[PDB]
């Protein structure tokens, strides 16, 4: 999926991490791919060159990477959907959750039925140049009945208060037991 920096120069950034066996979350620049453990927090940085209009919003959605699976809604496997790990906010079917935000909106498209989670866009804290949002993935890439070993992309869209696109970026995700090991192999 093509990026769209748009008028506000929107794009994502990730902390630099290694490939030690015990790392719980690690991003690969060369693959533009995040590797992470099940339900562990992933800080994703939002960068802009100009401040978006007030009331702008940030949406995250998962899609299958491969063309033959791309029309299938990404969702949790039935086992994980029933395992009672809710936070009181996220519906149990949603793969992507946000943490550390008081205003998340868990949404289902009325025509495509795809899931997403939206939070307000906030400018970077004092003496910072990015904004951070903490995402977690609630299923393994290997979940039978769910992603079933199929790679996904996370699409992050910056939207205005009317829901019009302002900017888009994306990254591949692999949710796995040993992110350190798998990044190095895939690399
Ligand atoms: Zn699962």
């Amino acid at each position: 999926q093509k990026t769209y920096q748009g008028n506000y120069g929107f794009h994502l950034g990730f902390l630099q991490s290694g490939t030690a066996k015990s790392v719980m979350c690690t991003y690969s620049p060369p693959l533009n791919k995040l590797f992470c453990q099940l339900a562990k927090t992933c800080p994703v940085q939002l960068w802009v060159s100009a401040t978006p209009p007030a009331g702008s919003r940030v949406r995250a959605m998962a899609i299958y990477k491969k063309s033959q699976h791309m029309t299938e809604v990404v969702r949790r496997c039935p086992h994980h959907e029933r395992c009672s790990d809710g936070d009181g906010l996220a519906p149990p079917q949603h793969l992507i959750r946000v943490e550390g935000n008081l205003y998340p909106e868990y949404l289902e498209d009325r025509q495509t039925f795809r899931h997403s989670v939206v939070v307000p866009y906030e400018p970077p804290e004092a003496g910072s140049e990015y904004t951070t949002i903490h995402y977690k993935y609630m299923c393994n890439s290997s979940c039978m009945g769910g992603m079933n070993r199929r790679p996904i992309l996370t699409i992050i869209t910056l939207e205005d208060s009317s829901g019009n696109l302002l900017g888009r970026d994306s990254f591949e995700v692999r949710v796995c037991a040993c992110p350190g090991r798998d990044r190095r192999t895939e690399e």
